[PDB]
């Protein structure tokens, strides 16, 4: 059984139900080729100057990613396509509101570009969030997923160049005895396609075998606003923040948040008022 593939336009209402059942789905043409081009252009130089994940110069080194991975997060200050087109994706927001309605508001836990050098080895099969949010492991096994991960191809995903592996149905597994590469299928994707998984879906980046292709992706981890993001936008210039939509501002932690509790008292509030009301935060102001 292969990963179900869905149209971002026509099959919109089926995307989250598909992931909820099978643990993965491919959203064909999630981002247009044009958004992909612009995003690639914008992040290019920052990918190039990015050192190894556990570089000695970092005070939060990432010891888990391979030395042949480059990860660049906090994309808003770096990319117009990201902070405008991506953060406002209608497809993304329908899926996220489908997925997280039982909990309340959601935001970006991390939006990162990942680039894999030629001959990058495959990752060990894993679930996300275990190196940042121990709390997730203590949730009841049937609790609705508290984060999901959009893995957006920014270049072709082939079997040959290390397209992602997923184990369909593994988001519901409790006993991990059958975890093996034998159980996986591949996410073959064109640029702009997206693989959508939950935080319980067992998956791994694939082994790059050509020795010449450089595979790149945009990973967008969306999570309930009750969970702390992996990345901070606190240092993003106010002019940039005030160029965004109110929705994009909330996704980046520049607005208060709400839970779904009937008499919700809110998150990140200030003596009963919102961040944005308190700071008189403007929105949609061109730079
Ligand atoms: C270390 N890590 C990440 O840096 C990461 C990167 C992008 C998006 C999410 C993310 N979160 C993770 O939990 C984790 O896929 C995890 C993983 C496990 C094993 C091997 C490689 C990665
Ligand atoms: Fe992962």
């Amino acid at each position: 059984s292969q990963i179900p593939r869905l149209s971002a336009i026509n099959d919109l209402h089926k995307i989250w139900p598909t992931v909820e059942e099978h643990g993965a789905a491919i959203i064909e043409s999630f981002l247009s080729l044009d958004i992909v081009r612009r995003l690639n252009e914008e992040v290019d130089p920052f990918v190039k100057i990015e050192p190894i994940p556990a570089a000695k110069t970092k005070d939060h080194p990432n010891h888990v990613l391979s030395t042949t991975t480059r990860l660049v997060n906090v994309l808003a200050p770096i990319s117009k396509a990201y902070r405008e087109d991506v953060l406002n994706s209608k497809v993304l927001h329908r899926i996220c509101s489908d997925a997280f309605h039982v909990y309340g508001d959601y935001w970006v836990l991390m939006g990162a570009v990942m680039e894999l050098a030629p001959s990058n080895p495959a990752q060990p099969l894993h679930r996300d969030m275990r190196f940042s949010h121990p709390i997730v492991e203590y949730l009841k096994p049937d609790a609705p997923a508290t984060s999901i991960n959009f893995l957006v191809a920014l270049s072709p995903f082939t079997a040959e160049n290390g397209a992602t592996h997923v184990i369909l149905g593994s988001h519901k597994w409790q006993n991990l005895s059958n975890v093996s590469m034998d159980a996986t299928v591949r996410a073959l994707m064109n640029p702009g396609d997206a693989l959508l998984i939950t935080d319980s879906t067992i998956h791994c980046g694939g082994a790059e075998t050509t020795g010449t292709e450089t595979r790149r992706l945009l990973t967008i981890t969306m999570g309930i606003s009750q969970l702390t993001p992996l990345e901070s936008n606190l240092a993003v210039p106010r002019p940039v923040i005030e160029s965004l939509t109110p929705l994009a501002q909330r996704l980046l932690g520049w607005a208060s948040q709400r839970s779904a509790a009937p008499r919700d008292i809110g998150l990140l509030t200030i003596r009963g008022n919102s961040i944005e009301k308190t700071m008189n935060l403007k929105a949609e102001q061109p730079l």
